[PDB]
């Protein structure tokens, strides 16, 4: 109407309201106390209500753009706290409000933000859930100034959730502790999922973003026609790009915008969005990203006549390259639920590169008559993978699986660091335990996003402090050819051993008193730092240290002196250990 606030206060809620307004000044003002943060929200939620009361009433009628810098520069300490970020002030919109904008800091030097004892939080969380939560939600915003505020508003709701179940339970902890450390998780991903998708429009341009969002609405809606999934694209592929930018409200009001013209097109777009365009403007559009694929329509042909068997192939692709390789891929990707992303896109490429030699070539019809044998060995690759590690993965459980990882990627890139190696690999057998246990129709994208997030973690630390040429090269290429990369990693046979080192495998008792997780990563580093100093070292060879390893460890946690036990048990277990291995 009249007034935008007045119009977010209806939409959202007063609830909902007060917690973007918190998030937003929080990832704008990330250096000002939670009380304080508190009393803007008080003052602009004040505010909104005159508006809902009367939409004529005073400053109502302003942009929600121009109340908010409005605002921020009435802070009286935003030049003495955030320095050039008051220099915003003196500009006019929507200047300032991009000023204000390039002034958040991805990087604040904030301590890591710890997590009490159970029952400090369920206590904290009865006698003042509000403030526990709010003040969660402010130290959580502060830290991540970019991160989608009402997605973070969706992650604060189900914490909220844990808590409740939680803190009434028997075992408080054993309850909580899972829920947490998923949600940690899923946020993380989340948040660097953002980012990468952020990163490769930027890098790798517009074009490549549209084939990406082509086979992944294609796989999603089946049913719906191209020149519909074609239109969804370039929405899409314009609401990534502004979301990107990072205003707030160009975000938001893209991805609404969207969600409202996939409601109102349901028919033409997918039996399953029937909940989600129900739901508040609030979670429409999230609810409708995660909608399960529709069903494929079922007597849908072989995609020969149209791709291979035509006269007017070549007529049809030099018209309209792009147009004609979406139209390829939509038809692929629509029947291939089961398959990757990534391993569609490797398709289309391949057909392009097809097309590019043969229409220019001597008979085109006959040059590319056989293309669609090229594709085969694409999709056994990955599907061949996912049936070796799924098999390695059953015979060994999660734990020795992992080791098992470990070993095998130590020796390929022995130059990255122990902690890295063991994150990674522990990880890469989390998207193990996943995903196996997934049938085969959802293996493959199952380990496709899990193995997204674990390998961009990788490459996030190592382009930090970098040590493998291989790597960075993995790291550097396509997100089509990423993993293949990795996969293609071989031993390193130039590789110097590390000297050996006494107390890298010394150890004491306290080890038997460290958690179930803490306990495998100490474990997990010296085999690592095993394989490091022993890199030639064979499977029969490194599975007898282990044994003994393993033998040792009960032993000395058995006993009536531990010090010594570890000691001199150990001194004994490493004699022998070195001279196995010769
Ligand atoms: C989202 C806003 C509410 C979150 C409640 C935070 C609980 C504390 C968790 C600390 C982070 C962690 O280590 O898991
Ligand atoms: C109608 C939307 C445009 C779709 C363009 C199709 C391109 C398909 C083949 C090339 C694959 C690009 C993959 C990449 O380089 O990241
Ligand atoms: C005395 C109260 C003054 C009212 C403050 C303005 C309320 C509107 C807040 C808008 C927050 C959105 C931030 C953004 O995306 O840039
Ligand atoms: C003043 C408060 C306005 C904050 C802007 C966030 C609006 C959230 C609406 C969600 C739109 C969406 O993601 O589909
Ligand atoms: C699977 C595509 C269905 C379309 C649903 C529209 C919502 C997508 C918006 C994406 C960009 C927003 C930023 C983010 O939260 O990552
Ligand atoms: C260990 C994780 C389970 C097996 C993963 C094998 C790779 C699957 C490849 C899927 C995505 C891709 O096509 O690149
Ligand atoms: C650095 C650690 C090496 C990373 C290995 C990533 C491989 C992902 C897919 C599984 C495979 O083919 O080995
Ligand atoms: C280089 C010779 C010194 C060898 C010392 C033994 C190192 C043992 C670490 C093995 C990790 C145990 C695997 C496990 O059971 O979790």
């Amino acid at each position: 109407h009249k007034s935008e606030v007045a119009h977010r206060f209806k939409d959202l809620g007063e609830e909902n309201f007060k917690a973007l307004v918190l998030i937003a000044f929080a990832q704008y003002l990330q250096q000002c106390p939670f009380e304080d943060h508190v009393k803007l929200v008080n003052e602009v939620t004040e505010f909104a209500k005159t508006c809902v009361a009367d939409e004529s009433a005073e400053n109502c009628d302003k942009s929600l753009h121009t109340l908010f810098g409005d605002k921020l520069c009435t802070v009286a300490t935003l030049r003495e706290t955030y320095g050039e970020m008051a220099d915003c002030c003196a500009k006019q919109e929507p200047e300032r409000n991009e000023c204000f904008l390039q002034h958040k800091d991805d990087n604040p030097n904030l301590p890591r933000l710890v997590r009490p004892e159970v029952d400090v939080m369920c206590t904290a969380f009865h006698d003042n859930e509000e403030t526990f939560l709010k003040k969660y939600l402010y130290e959580i915003a502060r830290r991540h100034p970019y991160f989608y505020a009402p997605e973070l508003l969706f992650f604060a709701k189900r914490y909220k959730a844990a808590f409740t179940e939680c803190c009434q339970a028997a075992d408080k902890a054993a309850c909580l502790l899972p829920k947490l450390d998923e949600l940690r998780d899923e946020g993380k991903a989340s948040s660097a999922k953002q980012r990468l998708k952020c990163a490769s429009l930027q890098k790798f341009g517009e074009r490549a973003f549209k084939a990406w969002a082509v086979a992944r609405l294609s796989q999603r809606f089946p049913k719906a026609e191209f020149a519909e999934v074609s239109k969804l694209v370039t929405d899409l592929t314009k609401v990534h790009t502004e979301c990107c930018h990072g205003d707030l409200l160009e975000c938001a009001d893209d991805r609404a915008d969207l969600a409202k013209y996939i409601c109102e097109n349901q028919d033409s777009i997918s039996s399953k969005l029937k909940e989600c365009c129900e739901k508040p403007l609030l979670e429409k559009s999230h609810c409708i990203a995660e909608v399960e694929n529709d069903e494929m329509p079922a007597d849908l042909p072989s995609l020969a006549a149209d791709f291979v068997e035509s006269k007017d192939v070549c007529k049809n692709y030099a018209e309209a390259k792009d147009v004609f390789l979406g139209m390829f891929l939509y038809e692929y990707a629509r029947r291939h639920p089961d398959y990757s992303v990534v391993l569609l896109l490797r398709l289309a490429k391949t057909y392009e590169t097809t097309l590019e030699k043969c229409c220019a070539a001597a008979d085109p019809h006959e040059c590319y008559a056989k293309v669609f044998d090229e594709f085969k060995p694409l999709v056994e690759e990955p599907q061949n993978l996912i049936k070796q590690n799924c098999e390695l993965f059953e015979q060994l459980g999660e734990y020795k699986f992992q080791n098992a990882l470990l070993v095998r990627y130590t020796k390929k890139v022995p130059q990255v660091s122990t902690p890295t190696l063991v994150e990674v690999s522990r990880n890469l057998g989390k998207v193990g335990s996943k995903c196996c246990k997934h049938p085969e129709a959802k293996r493959m994208p199952c380990a496709e996003d899990y193995l997204s997030v674990v390998l961009n973690q990788l490459c996030v630390l190592h382009e930090k402090t970098p040590v493998s040429d291989r790597v960075t090269k993995c790291c550097t290429e396509s997100l089509v050819n990423r993993r293949p990369c990795f996969s293609a990693l071989e031993v390193d046979e130039t590789y110097v051993p590390k000297e050996f080192n006494a107390e890298t495998f010394t150890f004491h008792a306290d080890i038997c008193t460290l958690s179930e997780k803490e306990r495998q990563i100490k474990k997990q580093t010296a085999l690592v730092e095993l394989v490091k100093h022993k890199p030639k070292a064979t499977k029969e060879q490194l599975k007898a240290v282990m044994d003994d390893f393993a033998a040792f460890v009960e032993k000395c946690c058995k006993a009536d002196d531990k010090e010594t036990c570890f000691a001199e048990e150990g001194k004994k277990l490493v004699a022998a250990s070195q001279a196995a291995l010769g």
